[PDB]
């Protein structure tokens, strides 16, 4: 058992909540929470420049310093830095932008990255102001991740229309 409270159950490792990850994350302090970061990691809006709000700007200034020694992610890549107070560890994971373009496929190399960690907090890779369709990003995760995971969907009017086309 979990601290993960009031999540529905989609599948035997897939879970659901109407909650922004960011409280999510205050909350619970999951070894692992995911960001849904950019190649630059520039957490500038979204779920990402929520997350760096939340941290009183240090996601920003650690992701600045991974960027100067490493250099950009890939699209459907990650890099594991830290949860700061929200969690132990931050997955920054960079799912396609479809506004600009970037191949939709990749969306499933974004969400092997999950595996790499047995529970996971998460947002929908991809959707948002990524520009995909959130619908297909839950499907996408449902096939594609095997450890446990916990989404947390912050706008209700979509976690009902997810819940709803489900099954
Ligand atoms: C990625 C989308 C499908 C999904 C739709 O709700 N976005 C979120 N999901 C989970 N937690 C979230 N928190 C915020 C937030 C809080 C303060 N500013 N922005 C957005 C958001
Ligand atoms: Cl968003």
């Amino acid at each position: 058992v979990n601290s993960f409270s009031g999540y529905l159950k989609l599948t035997d490792n897939v879970y659901i909540k109407n909650a922004d990850i960011v409280e999510e994350a205050k909350k619970v302090k999951p070894t692992v929470v995911v960001n849904a970061a950019n190649v630059y990691l520039k957490h500038g809006g979204g779920v990402a420049g929520a997350l760096n709000k939340a941290t009183n700007n240090a996601m920003q200034v650690e992701s600045d310093d991974y960027i100067a020694t490493n250099g950009p992610l890939k699209v459907g890549g990650s890099c594991v830095l830290s949860g700061h107070n929200l969690a132990k560890h931050c997955l920054h994971v960079v799912g396609p932008n479809v506004n600009k373009g970037e191949d939709i496929q990749l969306l499933k190399s974004a969400y092997e990255n999950f595996n790499q960690h047995e529970v996971l907090l998460a947002p929908l890779l991809s959707a948002g102001i990524f520009g995909a369709d959130p619908i297909h990003s839950l499907r996408v995760c449902v096939d594609t991740v095997r450890t446990n995971v916990y989404l947390a969907v912050f706008d209700k009017n979509l976690y009902d229309k997810l819940v709803s086309s489900f099954l």
